[PDB]
């Protein structure tokens, strides 16, 4: 496992979002879906001139697992993935400017649920979850473990769990207060809301 600081504006927002009153929380389950969709656009739209893309799985999908004995939602899809590059260094610069601009908006009075159009939406993962860990596998990497509580620092590690093929899992730890987001009608509500019309089949697991 390495250890990762924020820069110091990032961190500042992941401590705004984790921290703040704000009552529409249930945004969050909007920007996972939207990132897992992005990423099936990515991989489906790389096959079209290279279908071996798609030797590590051609199903595209995403699944909604909730659990209630870990207390955990997890947000699975097989999109693209991440590499290692991805998780240390290339989002990290879509990060700070992203967050830079939102920081910006924000100030001038735009609303938290505004957040995705920053390329940002990840971090509402924390108006719910006190812990994220992303677990993910590119074509061109090995399957890596990024997780952070938003205290400053993040880690990634080699992930030895079940082998995923290819794609990403997002676990929301989540917050004490927050077990609504693990009940099936809850979840079926906000997905029917606000993900509706996402081009790939969404599966709400049950317990
Ligand atoms: C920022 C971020 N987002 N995120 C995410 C989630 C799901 C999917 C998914 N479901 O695939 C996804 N996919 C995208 C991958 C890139 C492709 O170009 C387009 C699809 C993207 C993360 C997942 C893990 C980590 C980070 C992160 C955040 N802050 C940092 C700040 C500094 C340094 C690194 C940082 C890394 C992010």
């Amino acid at each position: 496992m390495e250890t990762f600081a924020f820069q110091a504006e990032i961190a500042q927002l992941m401590s705004l979002i984790i921290n703040t009153f704000y009552s529409n929380k249930e945004i969050f389950l909007r920007e996972l879906i939207s990132n897992s969709s992005d990423a099936l656009d990515k991989i489906r739209y790389e096959s079209l001139t290279d279908p071996s893309k798609l030797d590590s799985g051609k199903e595209l999908h995403i699944n909604l697992i909730p659990n209630k004995q870990d207390r955990t939602l997890t947000i699975v899809d097989t999109g693209i993935g991440m590499t290692k590059a991805d998780l240390i260094n290339n989002l990290g610069t879509i990060a700070k400017s992203g967050t830079k601009a939102f920081m910006e908006a924000l100030q001038a009075g735009a609303d938290i649920s505004m957040i995705g159009q920053f390329g940002v939406g990840f971090y509402s993962a924390y108006l719910v979850a006190e812990k994220v860990t992303v677990i993910t596998k590119h074509n061109d990497d090995e399957q890596y473990a990024w997780e952070s509580s938003a205290g400053g620092s993040f880690t990634v590690r080699t992930d030895t769990g079940e082998p995923m093929g290819r794609g990403t899992k997002v676990i929301l730890h989540l917050k004490e207060d927050q077990t609504e987001y693990l009940e099936e009608r809850r979840i079926k509500e906000i997905v029917k809301k606000h993900s509706q019309f996402i081009g790939y089949p969404i599966t709400l697991f049950v317990e």
